[PDB]
Order: C-alpha cells, then sequence, then structure tokens
C-alpha cells in the first residue's frame, strides 16, 4: 500500500518567489520538479537577455530574463497562473 504524511511544520519566513512556489504546488498536483530550457537567444554585450521556457507535465510557459537564473524565475512565475487557473494576459 502507501501512506501520506508531511506534518506540523513551522512556517519558514523567507522571501517570495516563484522558483520555490512552483515546487510546493507541483507536489500537491502530483508532479514532478519543472524543466528550464533555453529557447531563444536575444539581446547586446551590455545587456544579454535569455529566453528560458518552462515545461511542466501538460503545461507549458515561455519566459525571458536578462540572466537564465532570472529567466528560470520570469517563466515560472507565469507558470503559476497558467497552471493555477486564470490568466491574465
Amino acid at each position: 500500500g502507501s501512506s501520506g504524511s508531511s506534518g506540523p511544520v513551522s512556517p519558514q519566513q523567507s522571501e517570495c518567489n516563484p522558483v520555490g512556489a512552483l515546487q510546493e504546488l507541483v507536489v500537491q498536483k502530483g508532479w514532478r520538479l519543472p524543466e528550464y530550457t533555453v529557447t531563444q537567444e536575444s539581446g547586446p554585450a551590455h545587456r544579454k537577455e535569455f529566453t528560458m521556457t518552462c515545461r511542466v507535465e501538460r503545461f507549458i510557459e515561455i519566459g525571458s530574463g536578462t540572466s537564465k537564473k532570472l529567466a528560470k524565475r520570469n517563466a515560472a512565475a507565469k507558470m503559476l497562473l497558467r497552471v493555477s487557473g486564470p490568466s491574465s494576459g
């Protein structure tokens, strides 16, 4: 069989971020970690911009950010709503 239990854990006060949120939701939906891959790349040298897209089990959302680390978030954040329900855009 199988057993499920999280347990009472104190609320860890930490800055707000999508990358850290999508990780919590997924578990609730029963999905695996999101996939981060750079699709397109544009922008000059002084200001580089990478277009990263988030590939979810049954969801997808393209994002962009000056840097790779940022891009990931740009995509994740958007995904939050996408998977949530209402899509303002």
